[PDB]
């Protein structure tokens, strides 16, 4: 009852993730020949979904962290980003905000909804849980995407470092197991 | 709890209807000069949203009724249709299926969801109710759109006639009150 995030998660998966994920790792490998050749290093395999409990989705990622720099489009719109440490390329990554969080934010500012900041944060959390469950039971359409949920303090916080942790963990997984 | 339609309705309104409705009646009046001049008669003012409890959304409207014929695009994509009676133009109308019903249908065919035909029909109904409430409290972004919910028998049924009833009722309202 008034669990808006339940529908948001299902719709996001059914209407978007289920459609873009299967070919995802293929068109990344296709691209990876060239990234290997042109400035050695490869783009990670999973799709990284940013879920700020903020529900704060900026029009451009670099605006949320200067160390997250746009690099290239993946051959509808999918973007490859480099992540920086001291000006050095530390990682590369197809990276994306979960759009439905924008809906939770717009409801937050829509008065007739009776939807507060407190509700929004809780629905954001519910959104993550629910999507996580959905992906768990989803066939091979889960091992090609990682959810990155995070709450910013209010205040030092690095989103690049957060993504970087996930990227390095992924690589550790691939070579070990 | 597991009321997916709640989120679907809010998202549909916040992420789509709230954005396309305000200018809607303006760009229809703009078009109406020419429809007046070119083959007399005007396009109705409201946006007509089809909500088949079927959750059956065809790629093209005419496939669901031969008497519903595509006419023109409204100057993102908004389509003007003529409705036919015995080959005669009886009405003209910006006409659209509520997309979220497709999500309810895709969930219906997705086994890991545990979502049956019975659930789907109920969630479709919930979707209509909820959207109806939302539009009620919505500022001037309700008098420019009509919801057409309908259940097909299983079996004679005319969708054109259903739309036509609404169109004629609207006109009766405008001239009387």
């Amino acid at each position: 009852n008034f669990n808006v995030a339940h529908g948001l998660a299902w719709s996001y998966y059914i209407g978007y993730l289920r459609l873009i994920l299967p070919e995802l790792q293929a068109r990344i490998r296709t691209y990876n020949q060239h990234y290997n050749n042109l400035l050695r290093g490869a783009v990670s395999q999973r799709l990284y979904i940013l879920l700020p409990l903020d529900c704060g989705v900026p029009d451009n990622l670099s605006m949320a962290d200067p160390n997250i720099r746009f690099l290239d489009k993946l051959p509808y719109s999918n973007s490859i980003y480099e992540l920086l440490e001291n000006g050095q390329r530390a990682g590369t990554c197809v990276l994306e905000y979960a759009t439905p969080l924008q809906t939770l934010f717009a409801m937050s500012q829509y008065s007739q909804a009776g939807f507060s900041r407190e509700d929004r944060l809780e629905q954001a959390k519910l959104f993550c849980r629910t999507l996580e469950d959905i992906l768990a039971d989803a066939p091979e359409s889960q091992n090609n995407c990682r959810l990155i949920a995070y709450q910013e303090p209010a205040s030092s916080f690095s989103l690049s470092q957060e993504v970087l942790r996930h990227l390095r963990q992924e690589e550790k997984e691939e070579v070990t197991v």
